[PDB]
């Protein structure tokens, strides 16, 4: 399977994964998404802790706005665990996942390691590829 | 707010949880559905086991479907953690959500405990109420 891969993703540790999987790569420098799989889906790759920066700085919506435009199909992996993480109220980050998912119909995956996405960009891509 | 529940659902830690926050509940006995917030919203509730179970049985497919073909919006509230649960190969996991939220099209949203998922009823049938 061929994904393209935005510059900034190189050398994580998601790279290194798909690239055993088997993973063809092209690399690119985009001005919006991570990972895009077909002309149609993209996928944007987020820290639990960048997730709940933008919620306190009031940013997810102006992304997943951007991502949108960018793409008719977009995919946003939430990579981490976002429980434990004070100075946030759950309903904060309980509210943001109901908006981003049900009202602009953006779906949120999670992912516990940069080696889940990974495999998540992965099996995402071969169905791609399959249809 | 007023939300419709299950009748299997009544004795619930979530309805618990739902009447604490103030809900006005009204019980019915819902061919599909759990808890119901509008015409075109609708909630299943799931436990971790019962998804994987799905997916072991290849019953998680149907279950969307009929999901879908009583409400234009539901949702799928996922209830435990779905890691350390052996017998089932992650990638199987993995498949089954990318597939429900990506093709399907219908959210899947984690919650870790009966009380989070009544927080996630309760604050998507405030912003229908509101609006």
């Amino acid at each position: 399977v061929k994904v393209v891969v935005d510059s900034r993703e190189l050398r994580s540790e998601v790279v290194k994964r798909l690239k055993l999987l088997g993973v063809k790569l092209e690399v690119k420098t985009l001005d919006v998404g991570d990972y895009i799989i077909s002309e149609d889906v993209a996928i944007e790759r987020k820290s639990a802790n960048d997730l709940i920066q933008s919620i306190i700085d009031g940013g997810l919506f102006d992304q997943v706005k951007r991502l949108k435009e960018a793409y008719s199909r977009p995919i946003m992996i939430v990579e981490g665990s976002l429980y434990g993480i004070r100075n946030v109220h759950p309903n904060a980050i309980r509210g943001a996942i109901a908006a981003v998912t049900v009202d602009f119909g953006v779906p949120i995956i999670f992912s516990s390691t940069p080696e889940e996405t990974a495999q998540y960009i992965f099996l995402i891509a071969k169905r791609e590829q399959e249809e």
